[PDB]
């Protein structure tokens, strides 16, 4: 009747205990597109300088994120894609920037709400997923007394949870810059819910394969029972790390998202 | 077929992902593989500020040879500025040695200062673009200039040929990193005992737009390796855009010596 | 009599050296003590550049609590501007610590923010004289402010009545030191469970010529102690030349806290 | 007839895992006396930023004493005392500035010689004391792949051998600053021997007490024997340390020296 084609500028989340390089093939994807794309390092991860135990919170671990959205000129927007753990980025820069967000991806992804603690989708990915298999756990008491844990995600889990269907050299990658991450669990069940206003109005778009080996179809599809998405674009075949695995068709999928609400 | 333990070494600003393809590869052929970050670079987690010295940034692989099982021989492989880490750490360990690779690397000699072929990559390409300087001073006073590589030169000089993905990976992980050129203008050259007594293989590409035709010739006249081996095409990373020539060399070296 | 188990902690460019006095002192009466440096003081290795605020600074002491074993408790005496890795320290270990001493010392609150009396400090206090200053950017971009602590400023205001050998040994292993006041001014408050909920007792002199009268009885004032006693004479560092004192007021609160 | 009394520039010389620091009584007594003291820490020791296992020959140890012998002023000369193994860091700085030197002086220090190997006396310190009780030890492979064994002094011994008749104030200084340190013992033993023309030409003034317990009676005495002093002073009582035990009394020697030499 009348179509419509929209270039959107993407701002790329991974989750905890990688950085912005899992984006490395998605972002050239999305840029041939047209679209402008920031792919950041979270506190800790990636080549961001600062070590895991002076983190304190996923707020804090959130900072780069926070930073550069208080940065975006006026009346710019950016639809926000998070893969795994980084939902609950999400959910934490919607209630300071809600305003500059035009949707949030979440890409086989943590789904918040704001009827729960926020840590409400990490119990339950914890209850449907309880063993990390090579997995090594840490402690440090944060700034104000918390025990926090961090791990060091194992080899096996990578290979065959994480990037089950990845190439060699992908799977390669991930070993040679993978680091120590946290979950921040207890100080997220400590934490304000999410709110309605903020977090709650944004349009939320929910990608996922059922063929993931970490975040399961159980979990997946109660996440989407539990938080109606706006949309959800189901990936057939793949694995846990679509924007590698499936890096075309995320791609042609995010176009839609920007089609519909950049 | 020898199967062998491979050590590879980035080169600075760079980290051990810069073999992301090369070691399955070479995995595949039933060898051992080690990549290492050296200091203050992939995610190693100093900063470039608290490293004083071409030496004290090699940490990793001195102590990863002091560390290796006795009788255990290795192959180190060492890109662009790496063929340095080879020498400092071949004069260390000269007994730990099977052979030192250097690909598309600085090939230091025993006669002329350690900063000698820095000084002649510098006179033969001597615009580095858009990259960065900064300094710092270090533990006993010298001022080290440090680098950020300028996005353009990884695009046409050092990633000429390289995949969107593995330049983009480049962009997402490259650090700073220094020559710590004057320190080792200072350094006692590198002994005929050591590093001298080495095998000594080149890999090199004539297509490569920083470690020129004319700058790689010379240093290979300069002091002549063992073997040099020359891939067509590629670029300066030959590890991503010609990594199973690179694997195949290797299997070579890996028979040769042991 | 009550045993205790104190754990001493230097002011910023100092090291646990300046207790070399009143840890014997207290091992004479039955106590256990540790004397720590904190990050780049005394001789620990790190340098002051890559220490990116006052609680990294902290890390020695933190690290410490970790590991105390289970059930154990410490009492934490701390000098000048200590009194902040005490209120860090308490409010991450507020279990672990049966009291803070305040020894000629900042004494941070909950109500205003972690840099509070360090600005009044500089306010009763704002020329050190001959004490040179320094700036590094720090990882996540902010400048801090360091110092090397002037030696006349040493002679006359720190170590005022100190004896020759006392004020040389400062000089000779004296090290730059940090406030990181504008980290400091962008930390949370200190917590009213943790900090705020800790035992405290302010040891001070009025002959001290660095933390003026006015200040300390200011900053008693300001966030009343459980307890203060007050020295006479001797000087800032009552450790050196009023070691026995101090030695015995801590008695007092070993006795009245275990 | 006529008196004389001089007054000197003293550049005093710590020992291995020591400091500048042990000269803490020494140096204003001296000064009391209006004598001009530096007291110098050499590579990785007292608060000097280098760590041990980036120095690689006794020479680089030393490089502290021979910047400052560089840099004093023409005709301007020192008397270098050094204790325990700092007669090694007295035997190269004069083969490199006998021009600047007035005087060795050879605190319960090792005596090096021209005629033998510079780890000949390191040798028969050893020989004679062999054990240096809870003392730990470690290496690492130096620039040209030389095994260098470090240290890390035993408390026990540092009480009762070098520290025997001192202060609690003082043997606990000695706990909180005390460092690794090296002999360096084999690459002394590759070493070029002390010329006759430098340090065999400097003055050298040997203090010593037979109270000290780790370099022993029969070692001192050995060494004077080895290579004739041109003064012995033995001072009676005290213990190793005898900047810290007898700090008037070697200062009256000193003072002694710098009117025969200065």
């Amino acid at each position: 009747p009348i179509s419509k084609m929209v270039t959107a500028h993407f701002v790329l989340i991974h989750t905890i205990c990688h950085g912005a390089w899992i984006w490395h093939k998605l972002k050239p994807a999305l840029e041939r597109a047209g679209h402008k794309v920031t792919a950041l390092d979270m506190a800790a991860s990636g080549i961001d300088p600062r070590q895991i135990e002076q983190i304190n919170s996923f707020d804090e671990y959130s900072e780069p994120l926070l930073t550069f959205l208080e940065k975006l000129p006026q009346g710019e927007k950016v639809i926000i894609v998070g893969e795994s753990c980084a939902g609950l980025n999400i959910a934490i820069a919607a209630d300071r920037y809600v305003d500059k967000i035009a949707a949030g991806v979440f890409h086989n992804s943590l789904l918040p709400d704001t009827v729960h603690s926020p840590s409400y989708t990490v119990e339950k990915l914890l209850e449907s997923f309880p063993d990390w298999r090579d997995t090594e756990y840490f402690t440090f008491t944060n700034i104000t007394g918390e025990t926090i844990t961090t791990m060091k995600l194992g080899f096996v889990l990578l290979r065959e949870n994480l990037f089950t269907k990845c190439t060699d050299g992908e799977y390669e990658l991930a070993k040679m810059v993978m680091r120590k991450g946290s979950l921040f669990q207890n100080v997220l069940a400590q934490r304000p819910k999410f709110t309605e206003k903020g977090y709650g109005s944004i349009k939320k778009v929910y990608i996922w394969t059922d063929q993931d080996k970490i975040f399961l179809p159980d979990f997946q599809r109660w996440q989407i029972a539990n938080y109606k998405p706006d949309k959800v674009y189901q990936v057939q075949g793949g694995d846990h790390k679509l924007q590698l695995t499936k890096t075309e068709e995320v791609a042609h999928i995010l176009q839609e998202v920007a089609d519909a609400y950049a």
